This record gives C-alpha cells, structure tokens and sequence, in this order.
C-alpha cells in the first residue's frame, strides 16, 4: 500500500478496523497498519489522530489513503501494552512500578481533553509501551470512540444529556457513565483509578460479573462498583489510592479534573518508600 508499504501481518484490533505489523521498505522501519472496507470510519477517525499529532505518548500517523477495497492508515510500531505487561508478570507489579505507571497515564489523558475530545475509552489495552530507546515511555492509542466534548472555539460544553449508552470497556466505565449520562473528562480519570487499582490487586472486585445480556451485565457491574467503598477497594495498600479516586467521583460533569493534584499523589508515597525515578520496571528485571 501506498507505493512504499510492505502489509504485514495482523497483530490486533482497534475499536474498529483491523491491526497489522508492516514495515515501511523505504525508510526500513517497522510499522503498524489499519485497513477499513471502503464500502464509514476510518476517514473520520483518522482526522482525530492527525488533531492529536505531536503530544507525548501519541502515535505518529504515516499514511491515510485508499489501496482497492479498503481504506489505509499507517502508523509506527509500538511496544507491548499494559494488559500484556501485566501479564507478562504473573499480574503483579511492584509498588515502584505502579507508582512508575501511573504517572505517565494520568499525562495522556491531559493531552486528549485538552485537544477538545474526551477519550471515552482508558483500558491498560489501549496504553502501549515503546520500544528499544522509548521503552520508558507508556502511549495512548484509539480514537474510534472519541467525541468532541467542547466546540473548538466556543469551548462550550456539550449539552448536559442523559439516556446516553455505554461506549467504552464496563470494567473501567465510570459510574456516571453507568448511569446513562454525557461523558466527559470526569469519567476518562475515574477509569484511569480503577486501572491502576487493578494493578495493585491483581483485578478489580467487579470483575468476572456474569449476565445473559451483554446489557445485564453492565448493569450488574454498575451496582457493584456503587456498592464497593473507596477504603475496602484499597485496604491494604498505601491510602494515596483511595484519595485518588475519591477526588475523580466528586467531579461535575464540565469540570476541569485538577491533573496535577493527582499526579504529586503518588510521587510522595514513592519518595517516602525510597523509590527512584529510573524505569526499571518489574518487567525490566526479568532473567
Ligand atoms: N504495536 C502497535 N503499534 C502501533 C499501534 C498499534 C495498534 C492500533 C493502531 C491504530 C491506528 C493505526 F494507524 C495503526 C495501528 N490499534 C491497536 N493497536 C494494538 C493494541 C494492542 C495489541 C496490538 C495492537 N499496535
């Protein structure tokens, strides 16, 4: 595709579209490749992407064009993602390497809101590690689901709306989100929490719920999440985790979340530890 891409093969999926490992022969890089039937999404999608160029922990897009019957995206390789990492280490993580995490996360969703959209979506799926050199470094990626959540001039805010329905993963989906209303910077944050909760844990105490409809089910996590206080969700574990969350579910819907606040959260507990600040991360020990 495009004169000067090599199609590889597939290495996964987004929200829509396929994913593929190709190599750019021109440049002798590898790259990642999503292709859409031409007949719409892709098209839409990838004007999202090419509004977010440039930020830390962004994806560069390469190509965007049309080869037969599909429409063509290109994109440099990434790393493994977090759920894969995770994986990778028996789904345990040091408290030095979730306090490492978390910090570059609570980044990336910053830089989406502040381009007009809310993601809609924060999944450790969808935060990829870099490779070699940029191996420190954790991305955000998949805007399929994205929505503008203010106008790009006006910045007004959407309409307040309810009956609204879940566009995103139940297991991290915020509780208003649950509840049918507007999505907004709020609930990317909130999702952000339960992620790195789940890190901690192993999983979340809403995880594994089971329903005959896919609708039941996200339901079903609803109550649950409602009915699981912030200090049992965190109980044995440094208290930096349940003021974390606490301060997302307190939010209002076209509040601005304070970034910040968080972020020096968990930099202090790490410090107190006697942590340092040098990527190696549980996954980077590995013999
Ligand atoms: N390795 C790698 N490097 C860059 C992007 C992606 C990628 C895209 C993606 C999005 C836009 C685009 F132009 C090209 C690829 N959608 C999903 N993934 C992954 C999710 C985790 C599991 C593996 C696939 N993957």
């Amino acid at each position: 595709v495009g004169n000067r891409y090599r199609l590889g093969r597939k290495i996964g999926s987004g929200s829509f579209g396929d994913i593929y490992l190709g190599t750019d022969i021109a440049a002798g890089e590898e790259v990642a490749i999503k292709l859409e039937c031409v007949k719409p999404q892709l098209h839409i999608e990838s004007k999202i992407y090419k509004m977010m160029q440039g930020g830390v922990g962004i994806p560069t897009i390469r190509w965007c064009g049309a080869e037969g019957d599909y429409n063509v995206m290109v994109m440099e390789l990434l790393g493994p993602s977090l759920e894969d990492l995770f994986n990778f280490c028996s789904r345990k993580f040091s408290l030095k390497t979730v306090l490492l995490l978390a910090d570059q996360m609570i980044s990336r969703i910053e830089y989406i809101h502040s381009k007009n959209f809310i993601h809609r979506d924060v999944k450790p799926d969808n935060f990829l590690m870099g490779l070699g050199k940029k191996g420190n470094l954790v991305y955000i990626i998949d805007f399929g689901l994205a929505k503008k959540y203010r106008d790009a001039r006006t910045h007004q805010h959407i309409p307040y709306r309810e009956n609204k329905n879940l566009t995103g993963t139940a297991r991290y989906a915020s509780i208003n989100t649950h509840l049918g209303i507007e999505q907004s910077r709020r609930d990317d944050l909130e999702s952000l929490g339960y992620v790195l909760m789940y890190f901690n844990l192993g999983s979340l105490p809403w995880q594994g719920l089971k329903a005959a409809t896919k609708r039941q089910k996200y339901e079903r996590i609803s109550e649950k999440k409602m009915s699981t206080p912030i200090e049992v969700l965190c109980k044995g574990y440094p208290s930096e985790f349940a003021t974390y969350l606490n301060f997302c579910r307190s939010l209002r819907f076209d509040d601005k979340p304070d970034y910040s606040y968080l972020r020096q959260l968990f930099r202090n507990l790490f410090h107190r530890q006697g942590f340092s600040y040098d990527y190696v991360f549980d996954w980077n020990m590995l013999k």
